[PDB]
């Protein structure tokens, strides 16, 4: 119900934290979390594992925008009343991201 609730809710850890934890080479590609952004204050970020035709292994981080009005995106195009449903959105297709949300980052 509250983010706080979710496995892949991983709140303030930092962006390089973020990084240790999706560049495990066991995750598949899509693996993620979303942590709040170091960067913009009460924004999110969703970070995700990739595999790139000339980086290999790497992460994409995604800023969520938060409304005050209620809502969230990271694109305003497409908005969500909430984090978990953007997750199940882009855990569906990528539209625009590097690739599909496809694993929960495995703790720690």
């Amino acid at each position: 119900d509250s983010i706080q609730a979710e496995e892949w809710y991983f709140g303030k850890i930092t962006r390089r934290e973020s990084e240790r934890l999706l560049l495990n080479a066991e995750n598949p590609r899509g693996t993620f979390l979303v942590r709040e952004s170091e960067t913009v204050k009460g924004a999110y970020a969703l970070s995700v594992s990739d595999f790139d035709n000339a980086k290999g292994l790497n992460v994409k981080h995604y800023l969520i925008r938060k409304l005050d009005s209620g809502g969230f995106y990271i694109t305003s195009r497409t908005q969500f009343n909430s984090l978990q449903q953007l997750v199940a959105y882009y855990s569906k297709h990528a539209d625009g991201l590097c690739h599909r949300l496809t694993t929960v980052c495995p703790t720690s």
